[PDB]
């Protein structure tokens, strides 16, 4: 059995002064990332610009990190999209460049049915030896993975693991109570990081592990350690850190943060937008108070 | 100026046995639209699973659309996506194969802000010289067109109507209130078409047109004479026969509803799935009730 | 059958210097709503600060009022409140003291289901020979008395109308259609006043009338002559002034209001507070830019 | 300083069958209480029916509860109205009679702002030298406590604590961070106690202990302990049983399981109603499911 660890990281992908990937920052980000608390990389998913990136720019991305971890940590694509076939077109192409497993979101955009969900899964699982990681997404895909599908689905033996992102704990609680312990229940909202530990997540795929991922470390060894107080100062300054990259839409806030801390990663891709100046000050300013 | 008329038809698209494109079938299927009230067909948007569709796909259908149409009403194709770029690709690729505009959906998924959407249908729209529908959908975009953004956009020459999806007859009136006269309000709410129209909505973007386009019609011809009676009486049948379109999620329930009265345009594509005979039943129920 | 005609006015309480009821402003407010397009009152109302009046204040209240009126118009008594005994009580009351009909709201605060809110009506309505205007107010009461619960209630014999202010003209079409034509439809929200007596509704009950009461008369007017570009016009001057009334919690802004156009009718009890020098400039902008 | 310790019960009030108090039950049940693992009693709020008891009833019901009571855990009254004259009034009233703190609920269907909430509250709390205790939900009375705002009324000496049933740990975290050491934050929702201890809340505020108040001894136990493994298991059964209480309006579904174990405390007054036949099963099921 698979094991991410405590902190997966939804890493960005860097992008050059034209805008391409950028493979020599790519190579420092992933360094840094497994120096720093990362135990999994997830590489691709939508704070890794999916939306924006083209089929053989991902599988170029694929490849690029797993040669570069070179088996320190588990590297998972974010292969799966709104479309079953491609889905599973982009699921055998990962595969073939050697990544660990696969992450597939709740089709965004087409409102699919818990039915559908199912068969939509079901279909990418069985193209694939890999390990799956679902990922429940409401505040983007519009619907929820519910309790009783993804029970169905931690059934199928290669399906070993969610990112619940619903923001909901009690949802996490039923799925973590009903399912067997070999499957993996993951908080999708690094505030939440804390309070879904406590109701029996393995952990967090992360988006402030970029810029602290060693105080979440410690925060989560503090947790399981029963230093509540250790733990709960850690907290505050995680669901601080990580508002302040979520004031504009991600990544955009992550990789200015990233640069500001000497890890250049580039801008980002339209639709999105680089952070305005107003944007930036603040976002220095939270930076420079993280304690040193 | 074009004018798309009262009711745009969001035409699903016709697939065969194995889930291809049937080009017969969507030859039989435009035919049918032209005859049954539609002013102005939208290929490839999200009622014609666009989500499953490659880009070759939608140009292979935009041309046939063309074509089969042969300049008897517009012809609207579905090339916005979330990412920029691959927008500005299909909108140049269905130039080119002599659609007549454009629409152009919030990018889904990965949640951009006002003036990120602002640039994004920029863009797009100084890419070519036609006609720009945009379409505000937060029900799948989750993110909403603000009315500001959307009277700004419609200053951009050729940004000439949008698809309010929203199911918010106030924020249409603010838009109508505050766009200039050339500028064009559709409802994108079956269920919404007379309250819109009676604000100040030009017609519909239309899913239910597909099985009452003729009721439709004489609903709003009976509006715009003031004869609200009459109007109200069809108002509930569209009102009713929309709700049964969508208890299973569109376009599934159409689809099913359009081999009822006689033309097979075939079923969907993962991760969409065929009605449960239960949800077949309920659905003839609904489409039984219609007055013949 | 008793007639509310199309603008029934949910009347503000005028207070004294000290708080206390003040009648010879309520007088002159009762005359000035009745000479601007006022067909019906609503007294001690959610707009009418029920929550802060005594048992013996609100008696009162009616009492006033019915003798001022002097049969000119319906007076309504807003008697229900989340205590059914409670209700029957405030409603023998307002019985006796010669109103003409009596508001019932869905229970608040303590979220009863769609049964127990049936017997909770059929109770009250059982206590008088009174007509009976049901108020659904989701945005206060959090639950929505159903279409089917609406429906069942109409059957009873002095349920005669209800205000619905749901937000939502789909649901009050299917109220509508579904009940006798005996029984009548109000908007409770000023702004969704012209599209929802295109799809049936008989009126408006209202806050804006206070100010712009004439105005949305002749809206009313001019949509029922198919004159729709005069009828727009005065509906987007209607959603606009009304927005502008419940920027600080009702029915502060609307007694300011009043206080500004020369009906002085005091200020508001706790825990409601008068507008702040920033929100008293911002609405004073908006009542000065109405064309008169 | 007060302590309320870890689980205080928001307790039902009994009723016989005329539906008037049932004096002899409530002495049962305050001992019954006391005795499986609650720290503090909550009386007359809304799990006890306030908004159908009249102020006489509320004032003999605190009255029995103080005596009854003896000392042993504190008894909060709830005082709290949307009427801020009539709160301070009956806070008088349950002072006199001897109950050692007040609760104050956000006031519901007025939705007042930010600042009249703090008016509000800041008068009460002025009018009794008794500790105060604030209740936010946003699920019964719409509006929301500010973080800031709870803040500000912390730093009034005699408002020492809040019940937060907004449902959000990390407006809890922010609350606990931004408070002083001797400002309490309970959790509002039995779900939520341990990810809300978790973060740094004192306890709960507490419906099913009145059915598990052992179990959720043991588990709070077993977490403030570090035996993560047990507090999760008995935090999977809190869960459970917590749904199954409310399916129907609360507290019906508590009361009726009272019932169901030999503790009958009658039923409910109108807008609420008896469990059907059909959820008093479905509870009974669930109930028979807790481990003995
Ligand atoms: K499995
Ligand atoms: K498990
Ligand atoms: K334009
Ligand atoms: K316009
Ligand atoms: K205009
Ligand atoms: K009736
Ligand atoms: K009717
Ligand atoms: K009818
Ligand atoms: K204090
Ligand atoms: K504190």
């Amino acid at each position: 059995m698979i094991d991410f660890g405590t902190i997966a990281t939804a890493m960005v992908t860097p992008f050059d002064i034209n805008g391409n990937i950028d493979f020599a920052k790519t190579t420092k980000l992933v360094n840094y990332l497994i120096d720093n608390g990362t135990t999994a990389i997830v590489v691709g998913g939508t704070t890794g610009e999916s939306p924006t990136l083209t089929s053989e720019e991902k599988v170029a991305l694929y490849r690029h990190v797993v040669s570069v971890v070179d088996k320190r940590v588990p590297v998972i694509a974010g292969t799966g999209s709104n479309n079953t076939h491609a889905s599973i077109d982009l699921t055998k192409k990962a595969t073939e460049v050697g990544v660990d497993a696969v992450m597939l979101v709740a089709p965004y955009y087409n409102k699919p049915s818990q039915e559908g969900m199912y068969q939509h899964f079901k279909a990418i699982a069985e193209s694939t030896p890999l390990p799956v990681m679902l990922y429940n997404v409401p505040g983007r895909s519009i619907v929820q993975i519910s309790v009783d599908t993804v029970v169905r689905l931690s059934e199928i033996e290669n399906i070993v693991a969610i990112k619940d992102a619903g923001g909901d704990v009690l949802t996490m609680t039923e799925i973590i109570e009903k399912t067997a312990d070999d499957f993996a229940v993951y908080s999708g909202d690094d505030g939440l990081t804390l309070p879904a530990m406590a109701v029996g997540a393995k952990g967090i795929v992360s988006v402030a592990s970029h810029v602290i991922g060693n105080e979440m470390q410690e925060m989560i060894a503090a947790f399981q350690a029963g230093e509540f107080k250790k733990a709960q100062k850690l907290h505050q300054l995680l669901v601080r850190v990580t508002d302040s990259l979520f004031m504009a839409p991600s990544p955009t806030p992550v990789k200015t943060a990233l640069q500001m801390v000497g890890l250049d990663v580039g801008s980002v891709r339209l639709p999105l937008l680089p952070l305005t100046e107003e944007e930036r000050v603040t976002l220095q300013s939270v930076m420079q108070s993280i304690p040193r």
